[PDB]
């Protein structure tokens, strides 16, 4: 049975809606195991300003909260309880997505292109890197 | 529902992986699958005095030759005859693909990342452009 | 006389070193005006965790600090005092870089590709978007 | 110092902007400027039974024709004869460019984004690949 990785930005509503049907259809093929991953971004820029368990809340705290929101989001998908798993990481979202894709390993990554906006973007920062560097199939959802 | 599957006739030995994705996606819905091959037309060759119906063959004969090869490829897929259509175009492959996706319109484009090649998991020129510019979901198959 | 935009991530040392010579050579042509821009990233993800002049320091504060570090960095370039200007913004670095490129308007953007790392990146998140969407020439420094 | 300037002979009417960038970059240093044109070789055409020295002309004659056109283009640049070299290759233009950049090696590649075209400021297929994969600095001219 295949493995599908579904990266979720917990701050995105519309994106999460569009991937739901795709994720559901994809898992109904092969009875796939679906792994959801949300990544707490860590910015060098903020570090360089001095903003660190100090001016920013504890990482253990942030993770529990992110994980909490991810599990709320996973309830929006019709997937067998036995086939789903939630993951939280910290770092560059693209690197951690790609790392998780190597770790599982993933047969497919399902990822939204970019938040809907009035800019003329192609792919988002993270979608483009995943598409480019993943070693498995990537479904870019629009 | 409409799936567009671009085919480069010089990669006739498709992976089971690509065939499998298309068959599976088509089964999810009652989807029509449109296959498209594009005869590339190069300004560089025009600049060298290589013109259609002169030192290159007539475009119509090239179209028929391409379409004939596409039809042999289409049959590799286990799809009902009434849910499959063959298209041949000429020009810039990325732009004709994107044009077709817009015309139909496609709900999904299924495209191989790159011909099997041990050097890279990176996208080829057409895959990269299609993933970037399609207005619909794009599955990049590896 | 032309206008050159030089985006600076204040947390990057190596990148800033490599662009120095390019920026200097480029400005010696045309006696260009050189505008430096550093952008305080604002992350939806952090907002969605609750982290806002509250759990994160005042934006006025962050800006003064970023601007301070930018001016320290601008001292590493041999440019006429009359030809340089420092800017700070807040938001998506790529959007604000691109906006500044439209606002000046910029004749050239000089931007490092990506921090040197042992990952096999092509361009960074922001370099790629600038390259892709800027309406002027872009010098991608490596 | 070595500058590589890829030339597509079917865009012979270069912008003053491209010529200006190359001249200026070469003057900064005492730089040698290598110009390269690549005769594209398409698997798709091979698949249609179009082979060199049969239904296409001999590669040597195509090489000589291309080189002759390149040399006329090279002369548009105001460069000293001893700091300029012409190269013709055959195959995938993006890969031969990148190969040349590696071989020389190039300290900089100067490349137009795309032929002048009112539809887009986005990169063409070769420019995009070259900016992404060159190991050296790349100036994308618009
Ligand atoms: N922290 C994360 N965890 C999991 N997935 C993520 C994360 N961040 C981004 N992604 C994935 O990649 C996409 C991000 O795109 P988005 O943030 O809209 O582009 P952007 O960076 O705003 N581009 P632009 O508007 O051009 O400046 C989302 O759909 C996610 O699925
Ligand atoms: N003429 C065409 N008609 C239809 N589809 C095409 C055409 N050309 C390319 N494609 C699609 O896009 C993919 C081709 O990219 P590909 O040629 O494999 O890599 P590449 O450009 O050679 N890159 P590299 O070899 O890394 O330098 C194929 O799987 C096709 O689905
Ligand atoms: N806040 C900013 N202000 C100004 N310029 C910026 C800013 N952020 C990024 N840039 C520019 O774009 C580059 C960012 O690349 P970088 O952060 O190394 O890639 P990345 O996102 O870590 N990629 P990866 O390692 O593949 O996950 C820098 O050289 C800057 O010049
Ligand atoms: N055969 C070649 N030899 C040398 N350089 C080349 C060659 N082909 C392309 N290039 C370089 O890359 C640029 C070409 O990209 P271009 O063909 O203008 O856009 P495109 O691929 O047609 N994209 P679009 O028209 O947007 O769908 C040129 O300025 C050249 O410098
Ligand atoms: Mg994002
Ligand atoms: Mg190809
Ligand atoms: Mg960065
Ligand atoms: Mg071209």
């Amino acid at each position: 049975n295949r493995t599908i990785l579904v990266p979720i930005d917990i701050s995105d509503s519309e994106l999460t809606q569009r991937v739901i049907s795709h994720v559901e259809a994809e898992a109904k093929i092969d009875d796939a195991k679906v792994h959801f991953l949300t990544v707490i971004p860590s910015l060098p820029y903020y570090a360089s300003l001095g903003l660190a368990s100090a001016e920013l809340p504890a990482m253990d705290d942030l993770k529990a909260e992110a994980k909490s929101q991810l599990e709320a989001i996973i309830k929006k998908f019709n997937l067998p309880a036995d086939r789903v798993q939630a993951h939280v990481a910290e770092g560059s979202p693209k690197d951690k997505i790609l790392e998780m894709a190597k770790k599982l390993p993933a047969d497919m990554v399902i990822i939204a292109s970019h938040r809907p906006d009035i800019t003329t973007y192609l792919l988002g920062s993270n979608a483009a890197a995943v598409v480019d560097h993943a070693e498995c199939s990537v479904l870019v959802v629009r």
